[PDB]
């Protein structure tokens, strides 16, 4: 708690540089490119047997004595080579096995490290920490001590265990420990050190429990040297030796190529107190990555436009699909007013309204900032984002379409069709109109062609949107043509052949082998970071968890007890009909052909049908309860336009009988 | 006529193609494209060039075949003697072309290969690409690989033009491929880490290529059988030569040669390109089910992991096999979107006939008893043409079910023995009263599942954590604010310390990610187990049960009378399928309510349903002798079901109704 705050003291003192270095650190972690390399000091904290303590038993072993200290990189190896050499190799492993059989515990930044979504870990390490906690965790990662199982992995991530380890066997073979397992590692471990080189290319490094001085660390910077300037992304490294680096040291290892993050230099402890200069570093980029580092307007103004400026390519966003963008952290719910969520920070959305209840607040904020807050509330208002519910009141709620399709404004449609078009988004729309008139063969040229453009005019979304469009044409026109050479021929009393043999061969052949599911997935890391709430369109079925809450409706106690529960009181039928309304606006507002399936159809008959019958029971419960004259003709469901056109549009002349007569 | 060629395909041919889909299937195949593909669009053949080089600066052609050695020399003593300038123009010349996208360029990315590494200066596979509609990073020059955007890549790894038609940005001279390590660090790394994790099928080079001859020369010092070998689709227009096939299978190929899989004048190319292309590995894409013990191997495939589990309900069998069949409640068979052989008839079949299961050879014969035992137990009868007479039977033999708390006592008070027995005795915990110990000990099970299993109790033992969390929570709510009220004192069933623990372990915890975090192994072999993380488990029950309301409450009003088997005995059949699947597993969705609610509406129908149909033995009966005897009696299970998920409010609606 204090120390939360002191931690915050040292996020305050963290000169620019550590605040970069955490910035894009936390920024690598969110974007699923974060890798550790985990050396030997994290597992010192959990009393590994360092390495130089079986040096010396080697030492010890071999000549008689502890050495006189200091042991260089060569006695490291080398001591470990002459007892193999003269003393043995079988007992050689019976000294390994002594010291690292013993099972050791899992330390606190083990779970850190894990804690920032690395995307990998390489580790040069035989022991089994960074393999356990991962468990514990629940984190699967490929472990990959020996060159067998480069290729035999499952997972894309990976603990790449350089090094060996002794799952095998504790036997110096299947780690690499003296001088000429060090000296043939290319020759003996071919993939594995390939595999570390690749990741060290595309993924951010953070080192962590090496030193400036180990040898691993300075036989990268060896391979780096070589790679071209600016071909790979500098390496952080986290110095948690006890004092500060010297500014010289600083330097020459910073051109080499490392990005140092000194903890004692970000905190002060004590000279044997390694964990908290570890934590320290460690904390930095955890609470960095949760936001909690905030206090600004301009700074809440920021994150919410970056946050909310993707979606501006669209016309309309669900209730629901907010809450996914913002991380759970807020409830939004289908009235307008929005909920604190296990938001554990600084109430941006609180401090978003504060400004725009007052306007000197908004005065206050610079003039970009200024801009960027009008951008954001003629969004909100156009979704329809209230204050808080605690600031709630006699919230108003009414439903309006923009689309002429939902209008069945076909002459419009048709002159807007015939119009020359001026922007991509108006070639979309045209499809959109051509598809809902039944010509289906122009649509799909037409949405051929906006793929062809937007991809090389980088509009992702509107590429995405016009795939699925054109594979829901394909469906559609598919199973049209089965229907007429199955019966169409009949009812007709004529054959029909809307669709010359021709097109349904092109697009049988160009449409082969497709694969809907793997289409999210293949788009840029950016794109399903910033649209990822549209990945649900990609999806066989839908609108099954909005099935499964029209429960609710058929519920009998209530009407004997009813607390109201959904929403703030708020019962189920305005919950239900504004969530229904909710889903049409999006999918026909954003030209989504998705309408015209049998799921949709189906879905509104269910809804208006429960509603109808829950009205229905509630008016004859009260006029049972009370006196014949208390609601005796009172009708709990109103009609109005809208309802009329959906019934007339997803109702069939049985479901509407059934209705009737129920 | 392919049916011809994959007759003729022998057993070599045939398991190329199988590894080559199955991998495409699972996301892990790449093809190395060489140059020949880009001939099929008339690209200029290198030697073309070489040849240009070869008359720029002599005065004529070569009038030979180029070596290894001229391929890379001419180009080479041009740049040193006429220059840079002159060596790119040629380039400009030749290369500043566009070219159709061959057929054989959209058949590999049909394939839907992971990556498609390749030799070529050209954009046509980037082009095919991009008409597909399939993206991929293209990485054609040191610097872009840190600034890729997708897993998917086009490692170009000898340049390409796209910065311009310099010479600078290729790999064709000598020095360019004597210093390509040097030069090309990255890329070199990236297309050798990709090898060694993904299958590989070359396509576009000869035997003989310097770049085939390379990597087989790098795969040699790998040394250490940790390489897929790479598969080689040839395809000249000769047939391959045995002693070469026996020396470069050897050497680390799987060559395909098409001429052999097809014959061909000297000059037809695409053809068999295409035939070894599409005409057999994508068209092999299906399985090869023709024999007796086949059928018995796939389905002990398709069936044994769900040996860990102890009931698997009907509808969820739908999934395992792909929508091959339905299957019903009632324990019959259908054929639905199933064009290939017909696998479970056959099974069918056997099971009926003694002698055809003698003809199983050995070792076959203990799965086929095992899979008869499991599908006797679970219920699935046989085919639905020979359907015989149905019957309906229920049987619970979960403890807890019953209501013995003393054995569930004495079980917990017993030692166990395995992870099984810990997870029964969680389960017991839980339904007794204990939250702290059943979380305890799905903790410890969690963390002694470490040695090798099948994941299943892992993954159930963090749902039901997750759980027991949850009703903990909801508890500790509704004890600090209403439980001082209930009982007129603070009771505080846990304390402070514990209950921080459980929020500061779980805080990060998302159940959606569970399923997505675990191995892909697990993942394709038990799908259905993901439908128990959401409200998915319950929704195609809920829509029938709506819709049979719907229909009975039509009859009602109408008031006929049918002659024939009840049209509810589905919503029974279902109910007690879905009772015995999240009893008989130990799952703590019993106490959902959302489950009550449904047991609850199931079961109003029913007897509704029923009490109709006792009136009507004074109407029917009373105008003519026709009439029926079936009908629906309490029992013990429905004494407990009703019991337990309803209300008094509930069952005295039903009492008045
Ligand atoms: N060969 C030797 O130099 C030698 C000989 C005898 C004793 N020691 C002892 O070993 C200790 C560490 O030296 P080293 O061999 O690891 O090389 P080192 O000090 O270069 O270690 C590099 C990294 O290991 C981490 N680390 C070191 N000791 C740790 C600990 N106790 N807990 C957590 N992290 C730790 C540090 O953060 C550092 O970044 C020294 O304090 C020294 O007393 C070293
Ligand atoms: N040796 C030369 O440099 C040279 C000189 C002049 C003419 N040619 C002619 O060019 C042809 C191919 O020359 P190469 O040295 O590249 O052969 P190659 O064997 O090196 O070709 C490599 C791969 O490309 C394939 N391939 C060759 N020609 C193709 C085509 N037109 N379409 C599709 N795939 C093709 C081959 O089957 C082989 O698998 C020869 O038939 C020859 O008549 C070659």
């Amino acid at each position: 708690k204090r120390y939360g705050e002191k931690l915050k003291e040292v996020f305050l003192m963290l000169d620019n540089n550590v605040v970069e270095c955490i910035k894009e650190i936390t920024e690598s972690s969110r974007n699923g490119k974060l890798v550790f390399f985990v050396g030997a000091g994290v597992s010192t904290l959990s009393d590994y047997p360092q390495w130089w303590r079986l040096v010396d038993k080697y030492h010890e072993e071999l000549y008689g004595s502890p050495k006189k200290g200091n042991y260089s990189s060569d006695e490291y190896l080398r001591i470990p080579q002459i007892f193999y050499n003269v003393k043995g190799e079988m007992a050689f492993d019976g000294i390994l096995k002594d010291f690292f059989q013993v099972d050791k515990p899992t330390n606190p930044i083990h779970d850190k490290i894990l804690a920032m979504n690395p995307a990998h870990v390489i580790t040069t390490n035989y022991d089994n920490l960074i393999d356990t906690a991962c468990w514990k965790r629940g984190k699967y990662f490929s472990v990959i001590s020996a060159e067998e199982d480069v290729a035999n992995a499952t997972s894309s991530r990976y603990l790449l265990k350089v090094h060996g380890d002794f799952r095998k066997g504790f036997k110096g073979e299947n780690v690499v420990l003296k001088e000429d397992d060090y000296l043939n590692y290319d020759q003996n471990y071919p993939l594995i050190s390939n595999l570390m080189k690749t990741i060290i290319a595309t993924h951010t490094i953070v080192f962590i429990g090496y030193g400036l001085g180990d040898y691993n660390i300075n036989m990268l910077l060896n391979w780096v040297r070589k790679l071209q300037k600016d071909s790979f992304h500098k390496p952080f490294f986290i110095r948690t030796d006890p004092s500060p680096i010297e500014n010289e040291t600083l330097i020459y290892y910073e051109n080499k190529g490392l990005r140092i993050i000194d903890a004692a230099s970000l905190i002060d402890s004590n000279e044997y107190d390694y964990l908290e200069r570890y934590s320290a570093v460690m904390d930095l980029l955890i609470e960095s990555q949760e936001n909690k580092f905030i206090t600004k307007d301009d700074e809440v103004i920021d994150y919410i436009y970056g946050k909310i400026s993707p979606l501006f390519a669209l016309q309309y966003i669900r209730k629901i699909d907010l809450k996914h963008v913002f991380e759970y952290d807020y409830h939004f719910e289908v009235n307008g007013t929005v909920v604190r969520h296990k938001n554990k920070g600084f109430g941006y959305m609180e401090r978003f309204f504060e400004l725009k209840e007052s306007c000197d607040e908004r005065s206050k904020l610079s003039k970009k900032q200024y801009e960027r807050f009008n951008a954001l509330f003629n969004f909100f208002e156009k979704n329809g984002v209230i204050c808080m519910a605690k600031d709630a009141g006699t919230l108003n709620t009414s439903i309006e379409i923009n689309s002429l399709a939902y209008h069945g404004k076909y002459d419009v449609m048709k002159k807007f069709i015939e119009e020359q078009s001026v922007s991509i988004e108006d070639d979309y729309k045209k499809a959109f109109f051509l598809a809902c008139l039944g010509r289906w063969e122009e649509s799909y040229d037409l949405y051929s062609n906006i793929i062809l453009n937007s991809i090389d005019e980088s509009n992702g979304c509107v590429y995405y949107l016009s795939q699925i469009n054109r594979y829901r044409i394909y469906q559609s026109i598919t199973q049209a043509v089965t229907q007429f050479n199955g019966l169409g021929l009949l009812t007709f009393g004529r054959h029909y052949k809307p669709f010359t043999d021709e097109f349904l061969a092109r697009i049988e052949r160009e449409m082969t082998n497709f694969n809907i599911d793997d289409l999210f997935n293949g788009m840029p890391f950016e794109f399903q970071k910033k649209y990822k709430i549209l990945e649900f369109l990609s999806d066989n079925q839908f609108l099954y968890d909005d099935t499964v809450k029209l429960f609710e409706l058929t519920n009998k106690v209530r009407s004997e007890m009813s607390e109201g529960s959904y929403s703030f009181g708020m019962s189920s039928d305005i919950v239900v009909l504004l969530r229904l309304y909710d889903n049409l606006r999006f999918l026909y507002e954003n030209c989504l052909w998705s309408v015209s399936f049998h799921e949709f159809h189906q879905y509104i008959r269910n809804s208006m049908s429960l509603l109808i019958e829950k009205a229905e029971y509630e008016r004859t419960r009260d006029i049972d309860e009370l006196g014949f004259s208390f609601f005796g003709k009172k009708s709990g469901f109103f009609m109005e336009y809208y309802d009329f056109v959906n019934i007339s549009r997803h109702f069939k002349i049985d479901d509407i009988k059934n209705l009737e007569r129920s």
